């Protein structure tokens, strides 16, 4: 049993909540909240920038500190930070940004992140300002994920619709 509320069931391990992500980190406080970010940790918009504003920016200031020390992540890859007031732990995870160009085959790499986590809550990778079709996302979520993962969207047309169309 876990503390995630209002969710509907996909799948044996996916579920699926109209939610702002931040609000619902805020409640649940879970292990881990993945966050939609870039190779460079830049956290000024989408998803990103709500939960560095949520952080009072510290989830910015450590993340500079991570980059200055590592170099930037790949396309399709992660890492693991603190996730300060919202959660135990941050998984910035890049999806490809289709309004640079990236491969969209590389967000079943992306998605792959998660498997590394017993559960997570998430939003749907390279959607909203990554230019992704977000049924596409959703479906490439259920066949890559074994985890236990909670999706907020943050729209509420959106939502339903993801709802509506799932096979
Ligand atoms: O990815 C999401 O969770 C989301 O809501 N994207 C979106 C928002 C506003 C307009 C269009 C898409």
């Amino acid at each position: 049993v876990n503390s995630f509320s209002g969710y509907l069931k996909l799948t044996d391990n996916v579920y699926i909540k109209n939610a702002d992500i931040v609000e619902e980190a805020k409640k649940v406080k879970p292990t881990v909240v993945v966050n939609a970010a870039n190779v460079y940790l830049k956290h000024g918009g989408g998803v990103a920038g709500a939960l560095n504003k949520a952080t009072n920016n510290a989830m910015q200031v450590e993340s500079d500190d991570y980059i200055a020390t590592n170099g930037p992540l790949k396309v399709g890859g992660s890492c693991v930070l603190s996730g300060h007031n919202l959660a135990k732990h941050c998984l910035h995870v890049v999806g490809p940004n289709v309004n640079k160009g990236e491969d969209i085959q590389l967000l079943k790499s992306a998605y792959e992140n998660f498997n590394q986590h017993e559960v997570l809550l998430a939003p749907l990778l390279s959607a909203g300002i990554f230019g992704a079709d977000p049924i596409h996302s959703l479906r490439v979520c259920v066949d890559t994920v074994r985890t236990n993962v909670y999706l907020a969207v943050f729209d509420k047309n959106l939502y339903d619709k993801l709802v509506s169309s799932f096979l």
